């Protein structure tokens, strides 16, 4: 589990649900 | 877990929801 | 589990859903 | 599990929905 | 799992759904 830049996301089950219109 | 640039998250388990419209 | 660059995701059984129109 | 540029993502059983129109 | 450049993907069972219109 590392992160260098910006925008990084690390996690086992970790849902993501993008915003419906 | 190591976070080095911005806009960045650790955690197993983490659900996240946009924000409907 | 390494990520240098943005926009990298890295998680088992991550779902992901695009936001729907 | 290593990512070295960006738009990369790693992970098992990780499924993707794109946005419906 | 070795990602150099960006757009790449590594995960067995990664089903992928495209938008239908």
């Amino acid at each position: 589990v590392f992160n260098n830049c910006s925008e990084v996301q690390i996690g086992n089950y970790n849902s993501l649900v993008a915003p419906p219109r």
